[PDB]
């Protein structure tokens, strides 16, 4: 216990020896309490992208996400012998094969260097990341700690709750330096995992689904956990640090120390309004850099849904204990068939679908809910309803539509309700947002919009519409999947590129050679996705959409403008 957490609270205790008020009103039941000390972001709107958007102002559904727990503080029960054997072999046998073709290897002070020159969201707390990283004093902060972790103790790695867990950029390049591989490396890429879909992007895993659809079996299932981060074991968090095994050197030392001293028994910071400074420690559940935490999520949801597998094919009878042939049928079961049964899910961290070898799968509940992974929104032992067609199956906030070209080419497309798109597009995050880079951002969804849902007839006209309302050459920003619309170039160019040329599952390579060419989804079908074609107030935009893009151009001023409204039919004279 304060063995090794000790440290990092005696030195927060001194950083404020002048108030140190021991609470007895704290709330805390399931999380230990240590001490307390005196301290003291909405969601903004978007001019361009509401501008353009105007039938959206009076639906409630886009216009209420613009507005504006007791779920961390409880606790997992211990499984049962059986599973926590299921799950140790399960993961020695998942950490070999995802090292078959991988190397672990540590990250590097330049990787990281570069990484935070970019803007890439690391969750950190000198003023920026940048101004830290170009300075040599951090670097022997972080040496200090480097070598506190290759002795075997910890200082200064905390967190911020805020659920999100912020923590000092020392701690996050530490734990980049040590576990930064798995994402680097692409260790969770379809190729290496089977089940995985690291780096696929948004126009791939609708292809990815329809491939695990054609596999001889059951229903697909996609089972939500509630609260998945919150249902993380001790047990689950020893499975995962099995990674060191396949380590050498200091990089071995360094990613033990990570696993122990941050993941296996955490120091954390909440503000309470009662506001005082609360700090207080757990060894289990999730809290970790987002990055590293998606690539543990899916190892270990890989882990459950093997495990659920050889529940529904009878592999063990019962999870109370494991017979020593039992441990050998679940050896030989992953030796003969693990690498099939990978390739029948798809997984992005907490998120997955399976299509099992037969609906027994439906009812194998019991290893389920023991490792902790209670399914959401059902009760705990009713069956899983599974679906009966991929292109009605959710994954990662989307459904999927088969969509077949004018001269007969198949395009497997991501949709959402439509009112999701639009009102997340009218949102921006933080302070100091000249009217450049808000154009900027509203270009990003714009572009997003024309590869991903340009078979949403609102969402290309609005796209269209954006794009020729902002400068031609300024460039899309972001703030905070492959990303390809964030690009000058032309988007018929990217969409020939992403659709066609690079498509594994396009036969065919002939180029479009125009925007008319690229279908839509049915008229109905778009309506039930959310769409307005049909409303009087949709029309009326749509006609005078000349007049919308002349207003944003006016607040932007006398500046380099293209009209891309003649790449539509009806704006084509
Ligand atoms: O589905 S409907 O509402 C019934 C008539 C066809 N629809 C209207 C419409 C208007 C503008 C473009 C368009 F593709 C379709
Ligand atoms: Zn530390
Ligand atoms: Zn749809």
């Amino acid at each position: 216990n304060l063995d090794i957490i000790g440290k990092r609270i005696e030195k927060i205790k001194q950083e404020h020896e002048t108030s140190w008020h021991y609470d007895q009103d704290h709330p805390y039941k399931t999380w230990a309490y240590h001490g307390s000390y005196e301290t003291k972001a909405s969601s903004m709107v978007n001019g361009v992208v509401r501008l353009l958007t105007k039938p959206w102002d009076i639906i409630p559904m886009v216009t209420q996400m613009a507005m504006t727990k007791e779920k961390v503080d409880t606790r997992t029960q211990e499984p049962k012998e059986g599973t926590k054997k299921l799950m140790k072999i399960t993961a020695e046998w998942l950490w070999k094969e995802l090292g078959k073709k991988k190397t672990p290897r540590m990250c590097t002070r330049e990787e990281f260097t570069r990484k935070v020159r970019s803007n890439a969201a690391l969750g950190a707390i000198w003023k920026s990341a940048r101004e830290a990283v170009e300075d040599s004093g951090f670097w022997e902060l972080v040496d200090k700690e480097r070598n506190l972790h290759l002795e075997g103790k910890c200082e200064t790695c905390v967190y911020n709750m805020m659920a999100i867990w912020y923590m000092w950029l020392g701690a996050r390049f530490l734990e980049f330096e040590a576990l930064g591989f798995l994402n680097e490396d692409h260790w969770f890429s379809r190729e290496n995992s089977l089940s995985g879909v690291e780096g696929e992007g948004l126009h791939k895993l609708g292809y990815i689904l329809r491939d695990v659809s054609k596999k001889e079996g059951g229903a697909m299932y996609a089972d939500d956990t509630a609260g998945w981060d919150t249902r993380i074991t001790l047990e689950d968090l020893k499975n995962e640090e099995m990674v060191t095994n396949h380590m050498e050197g200091e990089h071995k030392k360094l990613a033990e120390a990570i696993f122990k001293l941050t993941y296996q028994n955490k120091v954390v910071r909440v503000q309470r309004p009662t506001t005082v400074m609360d700090i207080i420690s757990r060894r289990d559940q999730r809290g970790s850099g987002q990055v590293v935490t998606y690539g543990l999520n899916t190892f270990t949801n890989m882990e459950a849904q093997l495990i659920r597998q050889m529940e529904g094919e009878g592999v063990f009878k019962s999870i109370q204990h494991l017979t020593v042939t039992e441990e050998i049928a679940v050896k030989n079961w992953l030796v003969r068939v693990g690498r099939e049964r990978l390739s029948r899910m798809a997984i992005s961290g907490d998120d997955c679908v399976v299509k099992p070898l037969d609906d027994r799968f439906a009812s194998a509940l019991t290893a389920l809910n023991d490792m902790g992974k209670v399914r959401k929104d059902i009760q705990q032992w009713e069956p899983s309803r599974g679906w009966n067609d991929w292109t009605q199956v959710p994954f990662c906030s989307h459904h999927f539509h088969e969509l077949i070209m004018k001269d007969g080419r198949v395009l497997v497309v991501p949709c959402r309700n439509q009112d999701e798109l639009i009102g997340r597009a009218r949102i921006s995050q933080g302070a100091g947002w000249s009217l450049r880079e808000t154009a900027c951002l509203g270009k990003s969804y714009a572009q997003m919009w024309s590869l991903m849902y340009f078979h949403r007839r609102d969402l290309r006209l609005a796209a269209n519409a954006i794009c020729s309302a902002v400068p031609s050459h300024w460039v899309p920003t972001s703030r905070t999947a492959t990303h390809e619309w964030m690009t000058t170039e032309d988007m018929l160019t990217v969409w020939n590129r992403v659709w066609i040329q690079e498509n594994p599952w396009m036969e065919d390579k002939t180029p479009v050679e125009s925007w008319e060419e690229i279908p839509y989804l049915g008229k109905r079908e778009d309506q039930w996705c959310g769409s307005l074609i049909g409303l009087t107030s949709r029309a009326t935009w749509a006609k005078n959409i000349q007049t919308a893009i002349n207003q944003v151009r006016s607040l932007i001023g006398n500046e380099e403008y293209t009209d891309y409204m003649p790449s539509m039919k009806r704006f084509r004279r």
